[PDB]
């Protein structure tokens, strides 16, 4: 697939594009406010994401630290981001389908919409402003809306058995955003795509 990254948020993020063990592509970049990176991810990548982060530094080397999001410090990620992070998902070209959403489950700290450029589908989005609304207990210091299993790691909100219901703190994510994940057995909101669509991932789509 190619994605197109795109910052439409007032301030600079840095993108980052990982499949957990591996970056996508360069795995990460400096996004100024209005830019737009274009990265080339293999066909068949199951379990991938990509996400913002924000308040970084790196030194010329590539490593630093942000104050979300952050992969083990590097510039160009290799493993997954620090929460609070709003995640766009995919695997792409299973069984001839991409499969597309946005989670919550580790979180929220900026605002995206993940929508294929190509046809035969829809896209998806999460633009309310969780950080503004977060409850207090999850807000996080540096950043960010943390999910709850970040905050108590306990079994219920991490369902880490496979049991686990809806809680107080995923149905805030819910409600502010009803077409992301809010908690781990949420009812599905994952989009089938055509395999080999290719998406644009813009943070701060709206106002």
């Amino acid at each position: 697939a190619t994605f197109e990254i795109v910052n439409r948020c007032s301030y600079t993020v840095w993108a980052a594009a990982s499949k957990g063990d591996a970056a996508l592509d360069a795995g990460g970049r400096q996004l100024n406010s209005g830019e737009s990176w274009t990265i080339n991810v293999e066909p068949g990548t199951n379990g991938g994401k990509i996400w913002a982060r924000t308040d970084c530094y790196f030194d010329d080397s590539g490593s630093g630290i942000c104050k979300t999001g952050d992969c083990g410090g590097l510039l160009r990620c290799k493993r997954f981001g620090r929460p609070p992070t709003t995640l766009a998902e995919f695997s792409l070209n299973q069984y001839g389908k991409d499969y597309i959403d946005i989670s919550n489950i580790k979180g929220f700290n900026v605002p995206m919409n993940f929508s294929p450029t190509t046809r035969g589908c829809r896209g998806v989005r999460c633009a309310a402003d969780i950080v503004g609304q977060c409850p207090a207990k999850l807000k996080a210091p540096g950043g960010g809306c943390n999910d709850a299993c970040t905050v108590f790691q306990t079994s219920e909100y991490c369902c880490t058995t496979g049991k686990c219901g809806p809680t107080e703190y995923s149905r805030f994510f819910k409600r502010l955003c009803p077409d992301a994940f809010s908690y781990v057995l949420d009812k599905p909101t994952t989009v089938t795509c055509p395999g080999s669509s290719n998406y644009r991932v813009t943070f701060c789509p709206t106002a």
